């Protein structure tokens, strides 16, 4: 249980998984998940959206011929997301963000 850039870093770069409350928003969303809403901690208590792929949809991220982006919420706890977000690569790299996607700084 836990939701900070380096936790799910240090969990994920430990255990190839993502600490024991992330789930995508594939299964958010099958799950029952409404915009005029925004479920989370309801559906979900003690566990955050993360888990997808970042199909580097911005141009903020190191691509290459044979490599995958994926994202995960950070520092949530219960009602919806917000403006932090970490991104793992493929690679075995660490980005994290703090205004929505909008900027990006790395950090491992």
């Amino acid at each position: 249980v836990i939701n900070t850039f380096d936790g799910v870093a240090d969990y994920l770069q430990t255990y190839h998984k993502l600490p024991d409350n992330y789930i995508t928003k594939s299964e958010a969303q099958a799950l029952g998940w409404v915009a005029s809403k925004g479920n989370l901690a309801d559906v979900a208590p003690g566990k955050s959206i993360g888990g997808d792929i970042f199909s580097n949809r911005e141009g903020k991220l190191p691509g290459k011929s044979g490599r995958t982006w994926r994202e995960a919420d950070i520092n949530y706890t219960s009602g919806f997301r917000n403006s932090d977000r970490i991104l793992y690569s493929s690679d075995w790299l660490i980005y994290k963000t703090t205004d929505a996607y909008q900027t990006f700084t790395k950090i491992r």
